[PDB]
């Protein structure tokens, strides 16, 4: 079986995930590559991932990776935050925050903590890592990995780096990003992408996928159809080619 969270877990977070969140959280694949536009919760439902595991499988491991350190920072900071308030109502589990190494730890025992005979079952590990800071990446076996703003981290980085931390596990990835042109990342969401021909996917309809990859793509504004015409008003004061891409995640070079 694959876990993954329940309707329960979303409201003990306070968080209600627009449908594509929703379809990226529910997919039990390996590899999710998710083509998301500008402010659409990339990085919401990345930290949101995070937190499932570290509380629903008690001793996993894994990390987000973003492109920059001041990124990983950011998402880092927005994980703790999530984890501080379900450990409010989590009485046996206990947090470790080692914030200058971007490290989390969250201990499950096996009764509440502050009673007698606590016995520690188990230590949940989760990480902020960046793309700019390869020396950091190494070493690791891990059960999963996030890729934040994807697009923007080095192949090199994923294949030679990353996706063996995943090899002993046969952990997971989740691969999210807006788009940056027809890069590796444009090549992996192909991989997954079964939802036919679609304006602003090159070759979509006809593209070769594989068994373990499941792929999403939405604009911002179909993520977030509240709020179409706030993104929209964008298209009058930025370029086309840049609208496309950023607000409405196409693959444009
Ligand atoms: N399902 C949601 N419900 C309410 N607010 C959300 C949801 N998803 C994202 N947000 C909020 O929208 C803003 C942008 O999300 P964020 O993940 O940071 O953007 P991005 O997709 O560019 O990474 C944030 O303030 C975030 O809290
Ligand atoms: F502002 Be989002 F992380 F692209
Ligand atoms: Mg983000």
């Amino acid at each position: 079986k694959r876990l993954r969270p329940s309707d329960k877990f979303f409201e003990l977070l306070g968080y209600k995930p627009h449908h594509v969140q929703l379809a990226i959280h529910r997919s039990t694949a390996k590899r999710r590559v998710a083509c998301l536009g500008r402010q659409s919760g990339k990085s919401e439902a990345a930290s949101v991932e995070a937190v499932f595991e570290l509380f629903a499988r008690p001793g996993s491991q894994g990390w987000i990776i973003a492109p920059t350190y001041d990124q990983a920072e950011i998402i880092f900071g927005r994980v703790v935050e999530k984890v501080e308030r379900l450990a409010e109502v989590f009485p046996a589990t206990e947090v470790q925050l080692q914030r200058r190494r971007l490290r989390l730890l969250v201990h499950h025992y096996d009764r509440p903590v502050n009673a007698p005979g606590a016995k520690r079952v188990a230590t949940s590990e989760f990480r902020g890592k960046s793309a700019d800071r390869p020396d950091n990446l190494r070493g690791a076996t891990l059960d999963f990995v996030i890729l934040d703003e994807a697009a923007m981290i080095p192949f090199s980085v994923w294949s030679e780096a990353i996706e063996p931390t995943l090899s002993v596990r046969d952990g997971w990835a989740l691969i999210i990003s807006t788009p940056k042109g027809l890069n590796w990342f444009y090549e992996f969401f192909l991989m997954g992408w079964r939802g036919g021909l679609k304006e602003g996917i090159p070759n979509s309809g006809i593209n070769q996928t594989h068994p373990d990859f499941e792929s999403f793509h939405a604009a911002s504004w179909d993520v977030w159809p509240e709020r179409r015409e706030w993104y929209m008003e964008r298209r009058l004061y930025i370029p086309d080619l840049e609208f496309r891409q950023e607000y409405g995640a196409e693959f444009v070079s």
